[PDB]
């Protein structure tokens, strides 16, 4: 079930599409459309083939080229792409620490929406690029439950799935329920400990008792409990034991609903997830929303930019 929209190209030659690509960059000007239609049908390791091949016939750098060439937003989605997938989360974490403040929609998004061995990996990756420790660097930008809670998802230590024990889903629908709506105040340490831990079978099915017990489900709660920070965390944490598709979907419709297009986001989720559930990211944006994912790119975008935008997402219905 889980889908990308990007696959590895059968009959790829790394050196047919290096040659393609020092072509549409020598001389005066730049061919934007072969460079955006073949990067976009290849799939992100071909990118890395690619990037090799050129750099042996050529002994030039080919992310570092095109940075020449190409601007604007059209540059940063080439660039994105090309990260390797394996570094692309790292990058935008650190990017996310990066400057004086720090970006919580970031944080929040890529260490709430990963599994834990994506965040495992995510770590070893930014440790061996950065030189630097995450969980050091995410407790030096954050605080207060906000950074507890981003700690407890960074041990990637949830539990595992495995057969309910239905006493068990009663007892923490139960406390949930003691820790917030009957507690003046809030044991946000209770909400923590639940969310961050427990396994993703177990906690959808404590969820709904929730429900039954309450009457509210438990992102009503969570808004109604908490604020800020530890609230959109709660609620991203929620959303993605819910479905992680569908709380991408979401996101990246907020990001084009508004006025203008929170651009940045809107190239981190289709590019993170090109080769892992961006189709899955399709049904759900078009199941709840009512609009294509496509349509709203094609209605929210322009240039080079949306061209390569939609043929990366692909499909007309979602
Ligand atoms: N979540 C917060 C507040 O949640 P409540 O709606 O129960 O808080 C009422 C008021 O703020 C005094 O605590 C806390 O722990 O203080
Ligand atoms: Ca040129
Ligand atoms: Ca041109
Ligand atoms: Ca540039
Ligand atoms: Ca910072
Ligand atoms: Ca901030
Ligand atoms: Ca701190
Ligand atoms: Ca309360
Ligand atoms: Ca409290
Ligand atoms: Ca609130
Ligand atoms: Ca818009």
């Amino acid at each position: 079930a889980l889908r990308g929209t990007v696959t590895d190209f059968s009959g790829f030659d790394g050196r047919a599409d290096a040659e393609v690509l020092r072509k549409a960059m020598k001389g005066l000007g730049t061919d934007e459309d072969s460079i955006l239609n073949l990067l976009t049908a290849r799939s992100n390791a071909q990118r890395q083939q690619i990037a090799e091949e050129f750099k042996t016939l050529f002994g030039r750098d080919l992310v570092n080229d095109m940075k020449s060439e190409l601007t604007g937003k059209f540059e940063k989605l080439i660039v994105a792409l090309m990260k390797p997938s394996r570094l692309y989360d790292a990058y935008e974490l650190k990017h996310a620490l990066k400057g004086a403040g720090t970006d919580e929609k970031v944080l929040t998004e890529i260490i709430a929406s990963r599994t834990p061995e994506e965040l495992r990996a995510i770590k070893q990756a930014y440790e061996e690029e950065y030189g630097s420790n995450l969980e050091d660097d995410v407790v030096g930008d954050t605080s207060g439950y906000y950074q507890r809670m981003l700690v407890v998802l960074l041990q990637a230590n949830r539990d595992p799935d495995t057969a309910i024990d239905d006493a068990q889903v009663e007892l923490d629908a139960q406390a949930l329920f003691q820790a917030g709506e009957l507690k003046w105040g809030t044991d946000e340490e209770k909400f923590i400990t639940i969310l961050g831990t427990r396994s993703v079978s177990h906690l959808r099915r404590v969820f709904d008792k929730y429900m039954t017990i309450s009457g509210f489900q438990i992102e009503e709660t969570i808004d109604r409990e908490t604020s800020g920070n530890l609230e959109n965390l709660l609620l991203a944490v929620v959303k993605s034991i819910r479905s992680i598709p569908a709380y991408l979907a979401e996101t990246l419709y907020y990001a084009m609903k508004g006025a203008g297009t929170d651009d940045h986001t809107l190239i981190r989720v289709i590019v993170s997830r090109s080769e892992i559930d961006l189709f899955n990211i399709r049904k759900e944006f078009r199941k709840n929303f009512a609009t294509s994912l496509y349509s709203m790119i094609k209605g929210d975008t322009s240039g080079d930019y949306k061209k390569a935008l939609l043929l990366l997402c692909g499909g007309e219905d979602d």
